[PDB]
């Protein structure tokens, strides 16, 4: 049984690491390669800020809720193990604010201490007169790719840079399973219109008396089209750009502005912190996740692909969920090829 | 009109502030100095995080009460300024964790999104059952002392490194007023059995994952005799010693490994985190607050003093009242005098 896993994002990585721990055991053969073009930190996910929260509204499809419900619990659950600074995972607390009333999220329950903002702590942000305060994780990605990667590499899996051209281009060379993890350039390989890249930009600057998180919310701008501060582990990130459809991998000097008034605005503590980087990414945008099996009517057999791509703005905070569910399709392969 | 401040702790510093704020105006000739057996960072100030939060019983002065309050909202209406960062002042949430269920703290309006805590969030630490979560402040005192010393500076406060050994001594070569902020050691100048030493004991070590402060409680061995971590703005603080009546201005290798035992056990990830530095000091512990005015009859004529000593392990915690508290008893001395 050779896999072969297209993608070395957390999707990719995290996918390819819950199907090794389920089934290698029950697999004699069971070889995994992972084909990616960018490894980390060339990757999406090391760009984001890491921090644990779905969009405010409820997904088209329900399951992404538990999705990320499941993978919240997860990384709970060792947010004090000994190893959970290779991770990149730690508890953080912050403020959600808005400037009119708006209905309490799905995850209120998930997050710990959900709880609306009190007037005094409205007070030191006068240009918002509602939000909320709770607990969360951050999940930094250059250090949770890197420590997945220790973990697949050390279970035999192989990796590979290599620009995948076509799914029937691995099959050929004889995957009996190809696991798609190619985020937002998911339509090179089969085209997809529903895919489209939430471009953002982000800099991260030294600020280490923020202790806490503020994301901002206007809704006439779009999510995270507004400013947000996110304290990780060795700077702060500062952000507040999507731009849905821009390809241009390249930072604008325009959203370096906006970032930067806006955070210094909401925070005027930040106009004396040093700017030590700043990146861009590509946000794989889509109407909901796509999670699901394909039978590749390719060539003499079929080969088996199982997708896993469009996670948006939300990939560090459902991954864990996601690959749970990839697995459990590999699964079923395995039962339909008769060998479970 | 000659003012003789002795002692540079936050105190010492704060209080000549207040004076100077208050009273330069309306006073020709007020030549205020400030004599300092020891200056930053070697005041028991500097050993101290900074932490704003006060005893967990109301004080035997319920005026302190006020003092506590009126610091807190003072530092937090400073919070986004843009010299925040000079200060050392940000905001910062964490647990207090209790064995066993215990009333709520009088100050629980004065800090913001004061709450018990979730049973999930309880289970992050098994050898507690109950505990308290809300957010508060921490004023380094390396930073706020030095930033207190550069207002004064350029306000004509001139500094001095001398031990005083008498307060006839300072009134002798002229002294009008004599402010006493001179901490534990203030027996020296005027013996107080009210007045001893709480000899404490900290480490500082860099986890820049720590985002929340995390106080442990135990009424058997005593306040702050039990695990607590502070997240600084470079490093974090592990502490947990209370030893009352010992004067040794020294490490000790028990007290450390009372420290880190007793820390890592809390927070199992501080078992991979470098230590930066290990620091003694000596909390003025008394009673009550002494911060009060007493004619000297001293020599021919009377030298007012006026005493402000004696905060324990909350001195930065209340410093702000006693400042604007000795700075009325300064101006009833003006009265008096027939110069106000
Ligand atoms: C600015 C910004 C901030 C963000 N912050 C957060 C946050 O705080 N919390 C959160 O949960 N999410 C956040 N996100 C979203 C998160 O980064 C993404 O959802 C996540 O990184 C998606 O990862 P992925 O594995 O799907 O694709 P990405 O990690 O890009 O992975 C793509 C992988 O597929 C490979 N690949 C693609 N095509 C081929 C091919 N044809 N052949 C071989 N390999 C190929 C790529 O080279 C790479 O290996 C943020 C996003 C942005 C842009
Ligand atoms: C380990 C530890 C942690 C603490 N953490 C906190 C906390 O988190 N939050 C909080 O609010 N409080 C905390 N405290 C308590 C706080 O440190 C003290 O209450 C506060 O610093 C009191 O300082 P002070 O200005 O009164 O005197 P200290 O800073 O000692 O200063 C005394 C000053 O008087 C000078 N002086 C003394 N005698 C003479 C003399 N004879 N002649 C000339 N000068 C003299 C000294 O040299 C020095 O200049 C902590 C204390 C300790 C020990
Ligand atoms: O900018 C983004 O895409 C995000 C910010 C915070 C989360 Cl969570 S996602
Ligand atoms: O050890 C101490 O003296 C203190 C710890 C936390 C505050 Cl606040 S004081």
């Amino acid at each position: 049984m050779r896999v072969v896993v297209i993608g070395a994002g957390v999707i990719g990585l995290s996918t390819a690491l819950c199907i090794h721990e389920r089934y290698h055991s029950v697999l004699q053969p069971l070889d995994i390669k992972v084909y990616a073009d960018r490894f980390t930190p060339l990757t999406t996910t090391d760009v984001a800020a890491g921090l644990w929260q779905p969009y405010l509204s409820d997904p088209n499809n329900p399951q992404e809720a538990d999705w990320s419900q499941q993978t919240f619990d997860y990384l709970l659950s060792h947010v004090h193990s000994p190893n959970a600074e290779n991770l990149g995972l730690f508890l953080i607390s912050g403020y959600n604010l808005f400037h009119e009333a708006i209905p309490d999220p799905s995850w209120k329950d998930t997050v710990l201490g959900f709880r609306k903002l009190t007037p005094r702590e409205l007070d030191m942000f006068p240009d918002y007169g509602y939000g909320w305060f709770h607990t969360s994780l951050i999940l930094e990605g250059k250090n949770y790719l890197q420590w997945l990667t220790e973990r697949l590499t050390e279970r035999g899996v192989k990796f590979f840079q290599r620009k995948v051209e076509s799914f029937e281009e691995v099959a050929r060379e004889g995957a009996d399973v190809i696991v798609n993890c190619t985020g937002v350039w998911a339509g090179a390989l089969q085209r997809d219109p529903l895919l489209q890249p939430g471009r953002g930009q982000i800099m991260k600057v030294d600020a280490p008396w923020m202790k806490h998180f503020i994301l901002t919310h206007d809704p006439e701008r779009g999510i995270y089209n507004s400013p947000y501060i996110i304290p990780g582990t060795q700077t702060v990130t500062l952000g507040g750009i999507f731009q849905l459809g821009n390809w241009s991998e390249l930072n604008n000097i325009q959203d370096h502005n906006t970032i930067w008034e806006g955070c210094c605005r909401l925070e005027p503590t930040l106009k004396n912190a040093r700017i030590i980087g700043e990146r861009t990414g590509f946000r794989p945008v889509r109407p909901q996740i796509r999670l699901e099996r394909e039978q590749l009517r390719t060539g003499p057999s079929n080969t088996e692909v199982i997708h896993n791509y469009g996670h948006g703005g939300y990939g560090l905070t459902i991954h864990w969920g996601c690959a749970l569910e990839a697995a459990k399709l590999f699964g079923r392969i395995l039962e339909e090829k008769k060998l479970s």
